[PDB]
């Protein structure tokens, strides 16, 4: 079996973190040897899978340029399956993919709210997994559309449970995160709790591992509404929650989802995604 030592040196990346304190990895730039699991899971024969919704305008906005950009980096050199889901397939931009590139589209019910489409995911995602995904991929991703990769996103990233460093709190105390911090929420977590505060803009992991992610958040979710209480962050609050319970198997750097409203400091050595500038005068249609 692969071992960590085969393809990961948390020595090539020393000024940042790359282990947590349950021995799960941190991929940086610099600490990853593709080539080794390129030659690793094409022995295998894996397949990679990619969901993405865009629901409203969303779909003008953002669908285009997340799939050119996936096509282009995503997993090159592997089978991968583009798994859209839209409210109007009439909309929806039919792009040219490259080799080792396809995909399938679904039409979905848009919710009223744009705080329920967000967090409706977690639901539809489960189901997709039960009917199809965990029969045609060996691992899933899972990913907002208002973002584009920039770089090789590779098999580096691969594992039984992947979860991804927001980029404005990967150098923050846990104190500081905007966790869901009322008691009466399912995805609450108290001070003087939490390791990490993982986005919700990127998570996956094997179709049974994201099952159970997708699940578990979306039993939160509901449970919320029957208290009449909303998490501040949504379907990521309930992420987070999950994340701290089930701890996950590997995590990416802030490099893998980065926002250039930041800057780009010292410790962003290579930018495999970014994040498109927020527009929700247009996009979204309720406060
Ligand atoms: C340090 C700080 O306040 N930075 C904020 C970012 O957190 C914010 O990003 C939003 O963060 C929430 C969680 O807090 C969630 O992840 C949202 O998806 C994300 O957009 C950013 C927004 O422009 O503003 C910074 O000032
Ligand atoms: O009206 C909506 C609201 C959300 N989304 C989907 O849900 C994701 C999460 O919402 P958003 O990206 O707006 O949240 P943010 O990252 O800005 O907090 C989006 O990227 C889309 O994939 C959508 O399609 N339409
Ligand atoms: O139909 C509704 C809308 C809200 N609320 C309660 O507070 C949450 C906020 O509701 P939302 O508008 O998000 O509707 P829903 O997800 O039920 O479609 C609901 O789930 C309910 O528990 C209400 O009692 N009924
Ligand atoms: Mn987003």
């Amino acid at each position: 079996k692969l071992k960590l030592s085969d393809w990961f040196n948390p020595f090539k990346r020393p000024e940042v973190v790359t282990m947590t304190k349950w021995k799960a990895p941190v991929v940086w730039e610099g600490t990853y040897n593709r080539a080794v699991l390129d030659n690793y899971y094409a022995k295998q024969k894996i397949t990679v899978g990619l969901t993405v919704f865009a629901v409203g305008r969303y779909i003008e906005h953002y669908l285009e340029e997340f799939l050119t950009s996936a096509n282009k980096h995503f997993m090159v050199g592997h089978p991968v399956i583009f798994y859209i889901m839209v409210d109007d397939v009439s909309r929806m931009p039919l792009i040219e993919l490259g080799p080792l590139r396809s995909f399938k589209v679904f039409k979905i019910k848009p919710e009223k709210r744009w705080q329920d489409i967000s967090m409706m995911r977690m639901k539809t995602i489960g189901e997709h997994i039960v009917a199809h995904i965990q029969h045609e991929v060996d691992f899933l991703f899972c990913m907002d559309v208002d973002q584009v990769f920039q770089d090789k996103f590779g098999v580096e990233t691969l594992g039984e449970s992947v979860a991804q460093l927001q980029a404005w709190w990967y150098k923050a105390d846990p104190n500081d995160f905007t966790y869901e911090r009322r008691k009466e929420s399912a995805a609450y977590i108290p001070f003087g709790e939490g390791d990490f505060y993982y986005h919700a803009a990127i998570f996956g992991g094997t179709p049974t591992q994201v099952l159970n992610i997708t699940q578990e958040c979306f039993k939160g979710i509901l449970k919320d509404k029957k208290n009449d209480i909303e998490a501040q962050w949504h379907d990521e609050s309930h992420l987070n929650k999950y994340f701290l319970l089930n701890k996950p198997t590997k995590i990416l750097s802030p490099e893998y989802c980065w926002d250039y409203h930041i800057g780009l400091p010292a410790d962003i050595k290579l930018v495999k995604m970014s994040w498109q500038t927020k527009e929700y005068n247009v996009v979204r249609n309720n406060v």
